[PDB]
């Protein structure tokens, strides 16, 4: 699976899509994923949560009309989700967060 900051970052900029080990939260729920139980690895082996729209309500990531922000989990293998996320824009900007969206730094 591609689930490293660099790996994912690089695949996105070239191919313009997340690698196939990613699924959105609603797709995972539909397969039996129960967030409170941390069972993703059981119902969707080798998948990580990724691809959902990220709000940017607190305007922490730089905006621009027509720009949409998405998120993907990084370094996830099994159990409860971690605090690692890659945030990528529709124009292929890539930012990293290791602390649950508190802070971000550019990686691409
Ligand atoms: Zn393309």
């Amino acid at each position: 699976v591609i689930n490293t900051f660099d790996g994912v970052a690089d695949y996105l900029q070239t191919y313009h899509k997340l690698p196939d080990n990613y699924i959105t939260k609603s797709e995972a729920q539909a397969l039996g994923w129960v967030a409170s139980k941390g069972n993703l690895a059981d119902v969707a082996p080798g998948k990580s949560i990724g691809g959902d729209i990220f709000s940017n309500r607190e305007g922490k990531l730089p905006g621009k009309s027509g720009r949409t922000w998405r998120e993907a989990d990084i370094n996830y293998t099994s159990g409860f989700r971690n605090s690692d996320r890659i945030l990528y824009s529709s124009d292929w900007l890539a930012y990293k967060t290791t602390d649950h969206y508190q802070t971000f730094t550019k990686i691409r």
